[PDB]
């Protein structure tokens, strides 16, 4: 439940025994022969794992340094990371024998996994939404639809990520009987930082394996982008106890750090207790939740996972920022060097990466995540 | 060169010493041991093959007839199959010392997928596009200036995807020392349909594998959407001799072939020369416009492979309409979680009615070509249809 401080189950207390079911399920399933069967049948022919990773040579020899291998996330069934999770999860609440799904978007993106996980195993899916964010995300409400989901807005409050947030919750206390309460980052209260962390961490177990059998070693560094911190989590887990590899999460910069207009909530957040977590949050001075910017649509979220605020506290992971500015060049880099065009988010990954390369040694090694693709930019990107 | 009567090489003087060169440079290297090595490196690590066989349990059982499998062409990097091929000649051309690629489009899809390779392998694009095109794409335009290429609008004549290919023939026909021109479908003076299939078949050899993984003996049918034919080309080509094995190819039919705006050339065109070839073309003496709701299906002719498959009996090929391309479209979203193309769409619409015809066990391989990302705009105005004396949606 804890990790060192950060962490808990701040829910009312008709929470919590639906939250102990959810863990001792999940402590029989997650082991289990025949759960493990059909997860793994599902990521295969469904989802596409696994993922290559690929050895961007154009990128490395322009800058000179690092070799700079990248985690190819954005191959994945739906183009991004956020699909491992919500299989699992998804399958987990069938074999819970749960017949319905309930989850909550901002950017529509989780939105989307979850009605695809949804659609696949045959369950009901209602996504709340905040109205704001319906009205803006006109093509994942449409996909949400599209792929059997009914997305509910929520006109209460400032119509944003935490009103959709707080009527989720709402819902899941009348109808945990039936309906699986679907996270979609290493947030919430226990056990959801756990399974969610344990759902992804099949990114490093992966990039681990894949980078042995081309390199022969492990990596220097291993960089991912953070909202909430699900692909950073996915992807430094497997490589927590192998000492030399460090681990760097990138956070959203926005117009910059002294600007008001970013999502950095380790760097430049507090601790606090929100979503039924004790974690770092950007909140204001009244201990309200404030609003966040970042170009890329789903580093939104104002908080970030407990286990990441622990890796911090114990230094064994360090937390950087890059803007906009520096997101979208990578973005352009990307694209044009490699033939990849990235999610704006991972673009956040790849800026930093390529920062780092360039001091580093020839002989040494990067692995990026890059969490998924940039079709669905492109739009965003065109307008800048 | 030929297939049956069908294929050949008919082009201008100006045109022989680039193909007969394409066709030296091909046979030096298919079967070589390093080019093959570096084209599955790239496959792999790049593009993301192999793609998976996909047991569409609740398609199956909600039509209650014969399974369906989807080979999850989808999956590959970009969101369509076009991949294969891009990668396969744009390492050809690098292969032959070449440093420019120039390529036509019409959709704006091969466009696209030839400046990725381009831009894998560090090659110059040029892209040719007619200009109507040109407006009526402007994501697919953007996309591949974002990838490094540059478009070049062709506003001569119809400014049209014929139009293009006329210039992009008259570039190569100048710059052929250091350019290769990156045919995008399964047509084309020899020795391109060839190339261009044989750059396809890992679809259908991965796929033949994974079923015999699966089920443990080969399909009942494989039924591929058909434009110029690469997609179903690469996933019949392996198993045309295996006589049990069904091949069914499905063209657009638009809003109809009595209304005359559809895509469908081996149904309703005729025999004739274009693009330096013989096949079956949808003409008046003219190339005559096409249609379809899937933008991928617009290519005014077929493969002359098809045509062959077509004449011997090998293949059928049928036609499925824009509307129930898009019924599948949806279903396929809702019923099982996955977005396709709308190029795909029509070989899932037939493939469904042919299941409910067949008995439980006997099994169908649909081609999922491509993802249906690209599409969402086109299926969003449909379903948000307004009425003319209307003001909102009803
Ligand atoms: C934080 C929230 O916006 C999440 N990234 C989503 O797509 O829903
Ligand atoms: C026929 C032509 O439009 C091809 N499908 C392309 O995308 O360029
Ligand atoms: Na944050
Ligand atoms: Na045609």
């Amino acid at each position: 439940m804890w990790f060192g401080e950060f962490g808990g189950q701040y829910v009312p207390e008709t929470l919590i025994e639906p939250l102990k079911e959810l863990e001792k399920a999940y402590k029989r399933f997650k082991d289990d022969e025949e759960f493990n069967r059909q997860l793994n049948y599902y990521l295969k022919t469904w989802a596409g794992r696994p993922t290559p990773l690929y050895y961007a040579k154009r990128l490395t020899e322009k800058i000179g340094g690092a070799k700079i291998y990248l985690k190819r996330e954005d191959l994945v069934h739906g183009g991004a990371h956020k699909t491992n999770n919500a299989i699992g999860q998804a399958l987990l609440a069938k074999f819970m024998g749960k017949t319905r799904l309930i989850a909550e978007t901002g950017a529509g993106q989780h939105g989307v996994a979850t009605a695809m996980a949804g659609a696949l195993l045959g369950m009901k899916v209602d996504i709340y939404m905040g109205a704001e964010d319906v009205e803006r995300q006109k093509m994942n409400v449409f996909r949400m639809k599209l792929l059997g989901a009914n997305v509910i807005p929520v006109n209460s409050g400032s119509r944003t990520l935490k009103d959709a947030i707080n009527e989720a919750l709402r819902d899941w206390v009348a109808t945990f009987e039936y309906t699986h309460y679907l996270i979609g980052s290493v947030v919430g209260p226990h056990p959801y930082p756990t399974i969610v962390r344990d759902f992804q961490s099949v990114i490093g177990r992966e990039a681990k394996a894949q980078i042995l059998e081309a390199e022969g070693q492990l990596p220097d560094v291993i960089v991912a982008c953070v909202g909430g911190g699900s692909n950073a989590m996915g992807i430094f887990y497997p490589f927590v106890n192998d000492k030399k590899v460090k681990l760097v999460g990138v956070e959203a910069g926005g117009k910059g750090l002294e600007s008001g207009k970013h999502s950095a909530s380790l760097n430049a957040g507090q601790v606090g207790v929100f979503h039924g977590m004790l974690s770092y949050f950007l909140q204001d001075e009244e201990g309200q939740i404030k609003p966040t910017h970042s170009i890329a649509p789903g580093l939104d979220y104002p908080g970030v996972g407990p286990e990441h605020a622990y890796l911090k506290k114990i230094q064994r992971a360090e937390y950087v920022t890059v803007t906009d500015e520096e997101a979208l060049k990578a973005f352009h880099e990307l694209s044009r060097t490699e033939g990849i065009i990235p999610a704006l988010e991972s673009a956040h990954a790849v800026a930093y990466a390529m920062k780092l390369a360039k001091e580093m040694s020839r002989d040494e090694i990067i692995i990026v995540n890059l969490s998924g693709r940039g079709d669905k930019d492109l739009d965003i990107v065109l307008k800048v």
